[PDB]
């Protein structure tokens, strides 16, 4: 099955036209959508103007379990992967706009599995055997997540990071804004500006995603399921763990 | 006399609808395009398909002076066929020029963005002591062979609004060690590049954007790999900046 | 009164001859030796072997209040036996120390040394736009619970001299962000730790160290591995710092 | 044969006692001061006033080859000397002949003691690390070298490197901060306080050192001579290559 996708930048984020979401999507069509999440990073559908609450709630079932009964409305500019102080933080988020600012309030996410990539190769190695603690509860997760789909490996950092283990604070600062720093390059990120009835659906075991404040007291209401994830792995197998 | 004005993000950018440029555009069409440029920073026009580069060349002229290896049969159209880095334009000379006119030849299908920061926007949400001290920093801009000495603020000629003039060509800030105008150059660009400070355009053949490079810097995004990308630009004469005790930049070096 | 005073580094550390520290030293004396301590930061006085646990209190008793588990049959005496990590004394309070008075009771036979910086001498080197916003800025110092919020620039009470207050207790620098709270505090203190501004001291058994806590940070370097090493401490009592404008610091949590 | 050799700080630096240096020093006395030299990095004779211009370089040629040979001496900033060239010295012999009363310290890092504290994941990104040195002569040095008697991998770094070969600006410079910043941690140095007639010798393959500038006018007289060190070979064995 294939789906009529339409990559947004040239290295995360794809449009998903003649879609129209729902409880009773077939097992092909989510199947097409679960693939193209995986290969994208963050994925969008515009127009989805029939999507109620119910409906959304429902729709998100399919793709995972939550964590109406689970649509949260919120009416963030620091770049995070979600909830990563916890061990099994959740793989994704089903975002849809409700009331979008006629202008300002645009969100970016950037593609983790990317800027693992890109790096030269020792740095590569050592972020492969960096751990670092994550607090809002402490946990300790590998800086470098070995995707449990696609086997990508990915950045997982973010602003919950407090520290990196073994290092003096100085060290860990400058290796958090060297790994960091290739996340959020604009080149690893797309940018979207939301119209109402957006949906938008991103992987957070290889993104980090960040709301632009730049909307002053325009109304901006987005509805949001979030669907349970899995102990990361490291790249030697071990798994994070939560120490406080 | 008011045009089709549609805000991009909310603190930089908007689109203009309903004008399709040429050289035969009147006065008051002019004067509006200038005013939505000095309030907006970067503006847009889309669906451009009658400009070429005659054209191009024609309707920049109502704009400014452009300034003089060209896109044949022009005089002043540059074609660029990778500048991943945010700078202002020609900062390492002394009279750096005011605007461009970038017109979208080749759009690659994905990637190949533009992304413009507000300089203005910057200064304004600095800390009053950290504008204060905005106000006295001059830095060393160089091609390396030009070097100019620009005040790290400009008052701006036509708004009066202090802009933040700073990007890649910033060699060192005068009167510090290499670690202090590091550490300070990092404070000063970082609220440049701050994501609420930019707008990012996504380009389709025929879009022209006109940007105010008195108050903004650039950055082309380098995600598109072997794609075409094709566009053409038409740059205009500048003034010497005039920093806020009234002083001018100064060209140091050859 | 001329003590035999001789400079150990060139912009900070002084150690004096001749004196046999104890209670009992006359008025003339003490007050030389606070004139010493005022200029140049740290002193230093050698072979004060005499110098007991209650002797070394009772000498303390004249330079000011010592502050309030002690050293056995003394009431202030601290015995320390690592602080490898720049700070000004207990700057999480309000009244910090004015001062301490360090004794070597066992000194490594390599390693073990302490290092002091003058944040007078930091001051008075940034250049003059720089000096105008670090006069400005305010920090929260905290223990890692007690909250005190400190000016950047404090006005020595007695010398009228201005110096920089950071050091590790620094939490951040009110009204920035993180990442500029961070670039700003490390140009402050990269100035108060250049190596021109300290001066080190290795220390033999018998030493006595003094040092002006309001115009010093130190370190103690920890490269003597498990060779004993052990000082002993009186701390003198403080005042409310102020700053440049006449505003006092202020604890915020207790 | 045994010195009479007094460790000045934890990690460097010793000060030799009961030997007046001169172009007629026996094969076991400069043995035992070359090992002295490896074992400490940065060694001192106190009370040299014998030794003037001539002996200082007689005394010399026993050591190594000089680079007719004593420069007279400004360098407050961390190098290792010469590291633009290939071959760079492998040793200097520096003679104080006029002392500031107050101020005029050298201080010296040990690079081999910064290597070996970094966390073993660090050393292991260290030993794959080039770096470009140049005096603005440009050469390209391992950041790790072996050291040809000891064998002890020393960081190779200082302020004639203009960047580490394969990273972006930003990450060559926060990847020199952090190791460079292991280099001149306290614990790994040890400042001298000249007086006539001391001289110190340092070994310029594990060792950087700075001249700190802190005396005004007062007059400041050093004689050196320099010794001529090998092409660097790094962990995997690679050999130092000027580029321009």
């Amino acid at each position: 099955l294939e789906l009529d996708v339409h990559p947004v930048a040239g290295r995360i984020g794809a449009e998903i036209r003649g879609v129209k979401l729902s409880p009773d999507l077939d097992a092909a069509t989510v199947e097409a959508i679960q693939a193209a999440l995986v290969r994208h990073k963050v994925i969008f559908f515009r127009g989805q103007t029939h999507l109620d609450d119910q409906s959304q709630e429902g729709f998100a079932k399919l793709l995972g379990e939550p964590v109406t009964r689970y649509l949260l409305q919120l009416d963030a500019n620091s770049w995070h992967t979600d909830v990563t102080f916890v061990e099994a933080y959740p793989k994704a988020s089903i975002l849809r706009s409700v009331v979008a600012p006629a202008s300002g309030g645009d969100t970016v996410w950037a593609n983790t599995a990317a800027a693992y990539q890109e790096l030269p190769e020792p740095l590569r190695e050592l972020a492969d055997k960096l751990w670092a603690v994550h607090s809002n509860y402490e946990t300790e997760h590998p800086v470098v997540r070995v995707h449990p789909i696609s086997g990508e490996r990915a950045l997982q950092l973010g602003h919950f990071v407090k520290r990196i283990k073994g290092y003096s604070l100085a060290d860990s600062q400058h290796l958090f804004a060297v790994l960091q720093g290739h996340v959020t390059r604009l080149e690893n990120t797309v940018r979207w500006r939301w119209e109402a009835g957006d949906v938008a659906i991103w992987d957070n075991r290889a993104t980090q995603h960040y709301a632009v404040d730049d909307y002053g007291t325009q109304p901006r209401i987005v509805r949001r399921v979030t669907l349970a994830g899995e102990v990361p792995v490291g790249v030697d197998g071990q798994l994070s763990r939560t120490t406080r």
